């Protein structure tokens, strides 16, 4: 209320970025005001072009320009394994590991207290995926939640007796901790899921 | 990320505290829940960044020639404040402050090239000479710069009849001395005042 309208509006569309602030936005409006009229109009303008022109992936369900995004496209990569995730910032966080296998997005987990159903996130999608490639290992990295563990879950048995071998992504301890500071459900986890050797 | 993407991703990196990580997580966040969200924000970029100019009295930012403060008659025409910049405007308004303002552009930083000129002094003295102030107040932030910024301005204002006051500042309130730095404590206790 003390700036006038456009500025006001600048801030209120700045809050729509994900972890800003009423605060944070008021700083970053008048900062590109004042400073870096030039880089306001750049970052208008590939807001728009992304906006507008990145889909999805008619494969993996994951962000893309292209009908084939990058990971599906590229013929170097492994087609005997498929990493399922829970979203794109997922399939991002999995790409940094030098993970070199295909990908398939589910939207979010199973929810049944926000009618969240295997309709909901693509449960039928995947099964398409599955059909129309040549897998032999199924990687569940959901989240590691109460919810992701029951979307790995569904997913498992969905696809039992198929020849698929499904695997899930480890659960324990961090590694460079002590003992003494994990978080004791995690290392209560990491006992009860001790492997020989 | 394909070439749309990383461009999203540079061009967020411009914002202030937002690192390579940060802008990687709010590209393909605003992309996999709000489209249209950030369609409305490049709208609202765009809009700002070609319509908003200055209040030619205050000098903040404002797309109107006169900022709403300006704008309205009904306040303290008896009053100037004194501050470095917009968010300094609006810090100030929520104390119920009802006087005029005058928004430098930051302070004196002769080593950067910002002397009198490129801060806005002859505009301050343009807003004082076709008003009718009796009190200016100096709302510089209290810093090395700040406090360099609003000496100047009172010399500069000195033996015109006004009165020139400076907002309080050293220990801030609400602190025990055991956990104030010691550089403030000992400017706090120099320039200690009657009670
Ligand atoms: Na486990
Ligand atoms: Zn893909
Ligand atoms: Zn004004």
């Amino acid at each position: 209320m003390s700036f006038s309208p456009l500025i006001r509006q600048l801030i209120e569309s700045l809050r729509i970025l994900p972890g800003v602030g009423q605060k944070s936005a008021q700083r970053m409006a008048l900062m590109l005001l004042e400073r870096d009229r030039s880089g306001g109009l750049k970052l208008a303008q590939a807001l728009t072009a992304a906006m507008e022109g990145v889909g999805h992936c008619r494969q993996c369900r994951t962000l893309s320009e292209e009908e084939l995004c990058p990971q599906c496209a590229d013929p170097r990569r492994d087609d005997s394994l498929l990493c399922v995730v829970e979203g794109p910032l997922d399939v991002f966080a999995v790409e940094q590991t030098g993970y070199r296998g295909r990908y398939f997005v589910l939207k979010g987990h199973l929810s049944p207290l926000d009618g969240l159903g295997p309709e909901a996130i693509g449960i039928p999608e995947l099964e398409a995926r599955i059909r129309d490639g040549a897998f032999s290992e199924v990687i569940l990295a959901t989240n590691p939640t109460v919810e992701g563990e029951a979307t790995a879950h569904y997913i498992a048995q969905l696809l039992a007796g198929r020849g698929l071998t499904l695997s899930r992504i480890a659960h324990g301890v961090p590694l460079g901790g002590e003992l003494e500071l994990v978080d004791g459900g995690t290392l209560a986890h990491a006992l009860a899921g001790r492997r020989p050797i």
